[PDB]
């Protein structure tokens, strides 16, 4: 339907002809169709498939915690428009350049809005989705804060050998055999949890979830726990909390799939950590 296909005319006219002004990320262009701030990609490729109608669908989900597709674009190239989300994604917050270090009230939050979001795309949408590439740039950014997820079912662009995920968040059963299941999505949550506490990206030689799983080893872990927590936040945050998080990702990226905590599970835990 047009309410939410969209004209080329009507992209390029709202992008100057897809000026580099108005890009923002990528292949990403920014632009204000009818009367809402999109975020325009351009996919290179084209599909008259059944994702046409998955796309459909894939616009009637509507969340606070997942960022929206406005529309899309068949006059040729694949065009989706998205909602634009102003303040960046989490793993520019946590590592890049030019911004203030999060605080951890504010990193509590950001982890329950994307695990809210990844809870009502496992249990509640129709059909059910897995996300297979969650991680911190995948979180997208408020002005208020507040926690996004990006991307999700758009798998099918990908794989249609051939695998899709990132590195550093994909768990042992999915990199050695192929398994899928939504304890995939919860296995990278537990990646985003660690880099929340810590700052340190996915990958880095050695990966996050092999360092606190050797300081989380210990009987008494609380002393090189601290040496892990992003030095940025200094010594402002609850040791407990974090100690909380800490367990709940080791949790989250155990070996064997079926021990991981379910997202229902995950959204109880934060809120009790919570901030």
């Amino acid at each position: 339907d047009k309410s939410v296909e969209f004209s080329y005319d009507e992209l390029a006219t709202a992008t100057d002809n897809f000026s580099l002004a108005n890009k923002i990320g990528g292949s990403v262009y920014y632009a204000e169709l009818r009367g809402e701030r999109a975020a325009i990609k351009k996919m290179d490729m084209q599909a008259s498939k059944e994702f046409l109608a998955e796309l459909k669908v894939l616009t009637r989900v509507h969340h606070l915690n997942l960022v929206r597709l406005i529309g899309y674009s068949i006059e040729g190239s694949l065009f989706l428009v998205y909602e634009f989300i102003e303040n960046g994604n989490l793993s520019q917050h946590l590592r890049g350049s030019g911004r203030d270090p999060l605080p951890w009230a504010t990193r509590v939050q950001i982890a329950l809005d994307s695990a809210r979001g990844l809870e009502y795309i496992h249990e509640h949408t129709v059909p059910v989705y897995i996300h297979r590439d969650i991680k911190s740039a995948n979180i997208l950014i408020d002005k208020n804060y507040r926690g996004k997820v990006a991307n999700f079912g758009l798998t099918k662009l990908t794989e249609v050998g051939r695998l899709v995920g990132t590195f550093g968040y994909m768990p042992p059963e999915y990199a050695q055999y192929g398994d899928v299941s939504p304890k995939v999505d919860v296995y990278a949550f537990g990646v985003v949890l660690y880099e929340l506490i810590s700052a340190k990206d996915a990958i880095v030689s050695k990966g996050l979830v092999a360092l606190f799983e050797g300081v989380l080893s210990q009987p008494d872990p609380t002393e090189d726990l601290r040496k892990l927590v992003d030095q940025r936040l200094g010594d402002n945050y609850p040791v407990d909390s974090v100690r909380k998080m800490a367990q709940l990702a080791k949790a989250c990226t155990q070996d064997n799939p079926q021990l991981r905590p379910s997202m229902r599970s995950i959204v109880v835990a934060l809120m009790t950590l919570s901030s």
